[PDB]
């Protein structure tokens, strides 16, 4: 048998807010978090708008001199991760820190550090690099400085699938508690591609909107007249926590973590199979891993990304697992409000998921003006729409193929 | 409940040579791979030499076309990725595909593809960065590639743990089958760092050996005269299979791997504690989970970077576990000969431990001419010892103070 998962604790950075209930307060209003990218010269560049954290205060967190050490993606998932901890009330002492640990993962990590530093080399050699170079742009520095700022000593590791990273992250860290190898996992992902890198790099593969004229309306999954992804910045983690342990100490529940599905497309780089197949079979794995027939499924946080071909292949794969019911959910894109925070996606679609069982509401799909051929489902077009939510899927489909669904139920 | 997991397939890049079986004649022999690198000119530099792979060519594996678009540590792990399905003899047909997943992990990626895209950005701008930029330089797509080219439709993922990362993947691939997520894996790593900021940021933090006037002497792990990691490359690849379905199919079997411990030091971000506590929480851990009295250990393949902090933090960790044993056991490190693969360090020597098992062969420390204070355990000095080896440990620890322990034995 397995143990119980519970959600105890949340943070966020994200386009929308610098905490869960501002985002969650944008998020439920329909407001974008999307415009044009300031202090850099994007000139050059066929997209020139962005999801941005705005007015982060990394000294809230962290010293200015041990801030200076770290790349953006490794303060925004320490700023997530801290709040998150806050968050859960848990008192970490010397009889439960062998029993706590932290995946914190990142699609592409440092790339602002790499620009940074590629900038020292070219112009002056190597001797310019910084010393904490290497340290502060690994993708596993979130979870190394959590667990060492908190004496963390539990299982300490770091995934990193793209666009799929923070769906993976905590999916994983929720069976490291129900197998037993930990009792707390703080769980999610962070990213800060903004950089001539990340912009270009997209840009190159022609992978963006570049709807530069209106930014608050690029990113309209399912939508006729949509033209690619909007890239995004911030994090979200979770600390997930076994359910006895959670009582034993009056824990604020918000939700159960109740199915886990992976499943690889093999497919195709960074398409996926127009019919979705990679997509139904990761949400049949994770409802097969949460017992629930697709019926008992009320709300589905899509992956939603804006790209023609990845949002027919989501209306596909919901048509296909859900069958007589794929009308009666409702499934929303909030990357219409939030952009694609890349390996943070994930992570930030749980919090909102969570948040959707917790308000009873789905949030809205906005930009959805023109619902293209066979988008016919409830896709919450344009204003969040309370109902009844006992269940509530959240799905990351990325580059290689990759895919991710987590159930959330209702706790009681 | 908990299946039992075999290894059935292995496969190898290192600077010893092109596969599993001509790196490990090199091992035996105690040759070393540690040459001046030819790749670039490194005179700006304070360390110009590492362990390169030798003579890789790309087309027994791939079209030139696709290898184009790839960074070495993807084209790294999918040589061994390839070698490693091969070897293991297994079919992959619609029956099992579903049941068949890769975790493929690296330390840093692709860092080469990413310098020279900067390079691109800063010279010429954005519009000369590639459209395979993103697909060819992010972690998960070994893992994403290798399913595309061989059909694996099971749990697709990468770990980035730094140096402990090719453990954790293996650990983590094994935790998937012994608990029915998955019947087959492949698991490991793969690392290429050596271009300017991976050689330029490793010196910058005074991390690496300076010996540039006799490199095959530079790596000597637990030698009173070591002054730092030599920086090495290449790719470790296993299949991990189910026993039964291993058995089902009449597999060669090469061991059983019994055991998969973590822990976080919860240190400090770069430094080991001298005393070796995380890495003995670690050690027990995976012990525990092998249901093994610690006396059972014959072989330790140690981390043995050959800086000065951690060769004796883990000759202090090793004593802690194994009290008066500690004096029965070998233990060895093969980065002497190899150096450091980082992310891949953990894949290669789990396959270095499988070999010891199949061989009953410690490797030998090249080297280790004057052990240090207190290094006065068997580190099987300068030549290959056989003896009775029934377990065999690998460890490896990395930068946030992440550790794991792999623990196999012979299967009969
Ligand atoms: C004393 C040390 N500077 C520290 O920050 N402790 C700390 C932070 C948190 C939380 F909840 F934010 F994660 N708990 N405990």
């Amino acid at each position: 048998s397995r143990r119980r998962v519970v959600i105890t604790g949340m943070g966020m950075l994200s386009p929308l807010g610098l905490d869960v209930p501002s985002s969650w307060e944008g998020i439920l209003a329909g407001r974008s978090g999307i415009a044009p990218i300031e202090h850099m010269d994007l000139s050059a560049y066929s997209t020139r708008f962005g999801g941005s954290v705005k007015g982060f205060n990394v000294e809230e967190y962290l010293s200015a001199k041990e801030a200076r050490k770290l790349d953006l993606f490794i303060q925004y998932g320490l700023a997530a991760s801290f709040q998150a901890v806050r968050d859960s009330g848990l008192e970490v002492t010397d009889a439960n820190r062998e029993r706590i640990g932290v995946s914190m993962g990142s699609g592409i990590g440092g790339l602002t550090n790499i620009e940074n530093n590629c900038r020292s080399l070219f112009e002056q050699g190597p001797r310019r690099i910084s010393p904490f170079f290497v340290p502060g742009s690994i993708i596993n520095m979130v979870s190394g400085f959590l667990s060492i700022h908190l004496g963390l000593q539990g299982p300490n590791y770091a995934l990193t699938t793209a666009q799929t990273t923070g769906t993976h992250s905590i999916g994983m860290a929720a069976r490291n508690i129900a197998y037993g190898e930990a009792d707390v996992m703080v769980a999610g992902g962070s990213e800060m591609a903004a950089c001539g890198l990340g912009l270009g790099g997209f840009g190159a593969a022609r992978a963006l909107s570049t709807r530069n004229d209106e930014p608050t309306r690029a990113s309209r999954p399912w939508d006729r007249d949509r033209d690619g992804f909007v890239l995004s910045d911030g994090s979200g983690a979770l600390v997930l926590e076994e359910l006895e342990h959670a009582r034993a100490r009056g824990a604020r529940i918000y939700a159960e973590l109740v199915g886990f599905g992976m499943s690889g497309d093999a497919f195709h780089m960074t398409a996926p199979p127009e019919d979705g197949a990679g997509a139904a079979r990761c949400m049949k794995n994770a409802l097969r891993d949460a017992g629930l027939d697709p019926r008992q499924v009320d709300y589905i946080n899509a992956h939603g990304t804006s790209t023609p071909a990845g949002d027919i292949a989501e209306i596909a794969a919901v048509k296909s697992v859900f069958g007589e019911h794929a009308h009666a959910l409702s499934m929303s894109s909030t990357k219409s409000m939030t952009g694609h925070l890349l390996g943070a996606a994930g992570a930030v679609e749980a919090i909102f998921s969570v948040l959707a069982l917790r308000d009873q509401v789905a949030p809205p799909t906005i930009n959805l003006d023109n619902p293209d051929e066979g988008c016919d489902l409830d896709l919450v077009a344009h204003e969040a729409k309370p109902r009844k939510i006992d269940v509530a899927l959240s799905n990351s489909f990325g580059f290689g193929g990759t895919n991710g669904t987590l159930v959330f139920r209702r706790f009681a």
